């Protein structure tokens, strides 16, 4: 009994596997203007994020200051946020970021004593989630190339744990990648 | 690997735990009027069609005649549609009534080649998702007595089947029960 195998496979066939193509022509248009404007670019791919301990806030901002709401991405209906990624005060990145509603789910089934679902149960199935999509992915086409999974496990507490530098350090290696094949 | 787990578990925790608790007081409050108008009554409880061969058309006339959209089901945003179920052009129910949309999900797995998911299996997983709600449902609090679940397999092909009547039996034994107990 693995809740996470149908989440993923709910998530892939009812939501991303029906925005992703729309994707990379809205970021192609907007970033005409971005640049055109800031000289600044967005990254073609849709990032996701998933926090191992299901925590989804209701703005990005809250879960890190140096995640900024810049821009509501236009379409081609879905809503989707332009965020620009803050070092120092100094936009260092931009991209298209969003949580895995799925994983509120298994918080609140946590949170759900009829359901026997344990804070351990919660994070293994976080864990089957990650993997289960990432296995999606992988075999699908061209949405695989549209997208990057940031799957993460913040520290028990008081660390130096900053979601931006997490997404920075995805955004660096992805263009490091475009430049170097 | 049984998807239906999961999906009936988002189903309800992500959906159904969020607008049952509306629904016995939008429908009464709806009632008030319906009944001063047309001296009619539409049942309390929501009823979620379980198309066991996972078909899910735009619009529930297409699947019956007989099931004739009505009214949209004020608020107190979700979106719900009072139906009225014809006998010989007559009317002879009324209900809020909508598909469990999970079941779109198996039917695009078993068209998504990459999933391996045959027929065979789909309709394994929509019986275990039929199973698996009524559970969760069970166990639930004034959730259960809110809802109903209306699972049919239709025939091998060219028999007498009719999604009304199927609705209208559930409708008299919901009555019978509440006039009797
Ligand atoms: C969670 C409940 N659930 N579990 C399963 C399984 C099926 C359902 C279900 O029926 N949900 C649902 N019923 C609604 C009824 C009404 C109404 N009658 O008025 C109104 C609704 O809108 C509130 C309803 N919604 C919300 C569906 C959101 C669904 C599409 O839109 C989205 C738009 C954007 C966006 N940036 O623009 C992001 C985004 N992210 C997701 N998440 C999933 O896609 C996902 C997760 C899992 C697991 N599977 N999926 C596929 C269903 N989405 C969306
Ligand atoms: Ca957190
Ligand atoms: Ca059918």
């Amino acid at each position: 009994f693995n809740v996470a195998h149908g989440l993923a496979w709910s998530y892939y066939i009812g939501y991303l596997r029906l925005i992703l193509p729309e994707l990379q022509a809205r970021i192609r248009t907007y970033n005409q203007h971005y640049n055109n404007l800031l000289r600044g670019a967005v990254s073609q791919r849709l990032y996701i994020l998933l926090p191992l301990d299901c925590g989804v806030p209701d703005n990005l901002s809250m879960a890190d200051p140096n995640i900024r709401f810049l821009d509501k991405l236009p379409q081609q209906v879905y809503s989707n946020s332009i965020y620009e990624l803050l070092e120092n005060g100094q936009r260092a990145g931009t991209c298209v970021l969003e949580y895995a509603t799925p994983l509120q789910t298994l918080f609140a089934m946590s949170q759900y004593s009829q359901a026997g679902f344990s804070r351990e149960d919660r994070l293994e199935q976080a864990k089957l989630f990650c993997r289960t999509l990432e296995d999606i992915l992988a075999d699908a086409p061209e949405s695989q190339n549209n997208c990057r999974l940031i799957a993460y496990q913040e520290p028990a507490d008081d660390s130096s744990f900053s979601l931006s530098q997490e997404v920075l350090r995805h955004l660096r290696q992805e263009e490091k990648e475009e430049v170097t094949v």
